[PDB]
């Protein structure tokens, strides 16, 4: 179901990062370095509970959540939201949702790559992840 989604991914392509990270309110200091990271993504499973961590030199996250159940996420940015993960087409659709604002990651296999569909606003960033 998920099993397409498990491994250890590294970024190899990122269009548009800067206009969603500003499009969020962070700060050009954290755009700065956030443009010339390159961050691993490891995907584990145990029953029905994912592990997601990404990792980096600056920046470190770590969720765990079951596809479908609402959880607190304190995301790298440092807004406090309420998450959903579901599968949806076979895609990993992530909502966050705060202060009446919405974000989807949207994670979908195309040609054996990860490509992550960020979209806040009118700004949409699509990176691409690549099996270690
Ligand atoms: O997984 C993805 O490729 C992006 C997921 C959506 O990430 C973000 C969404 C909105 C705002 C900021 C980010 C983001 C993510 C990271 C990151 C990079 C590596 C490891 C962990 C986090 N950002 C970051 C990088 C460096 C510094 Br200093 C501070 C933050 N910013
Ligand atoms: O662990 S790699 O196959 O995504
Ligand atoms: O562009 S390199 O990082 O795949």
């Amino acid at each position: 179901m998920v099993d397409a989604f498990l491994g250890t991914w590294k970024l190899v392509d990122s269009k548009n990062f800067d206009d969603y990270m500003k499009s969020l309110g962070v700060g050009f200091a954290t755009r700065q370095v956030a443009s010339m990271t390159k961050p691993t993504t490891i995907i584990e499973k145990n029953g029905d509970i994912l592990t997601l961590k990404t990792h980096s030199t600056f920046k470190n996250t770590e969720i765990s959540f079951k596809l479908g159940v609402e959880f607190d996420e304190t995301t790298a940015d440092d807004r406090k939201v309420k998450s959903i993960v579901t599968l949806d087409g076979g895609k990993l659709v992530h909502l966050q949702k705060w202060d009446g604002q919405e974000t989807t990651l949207v994670r979908e296999l195309i040609d054996g790559k990860l490509i992550l569909t960020l979209t806040h606003g009118t700004a949409v960033c699509t990176r691409t992840y690549e099996k270690e």
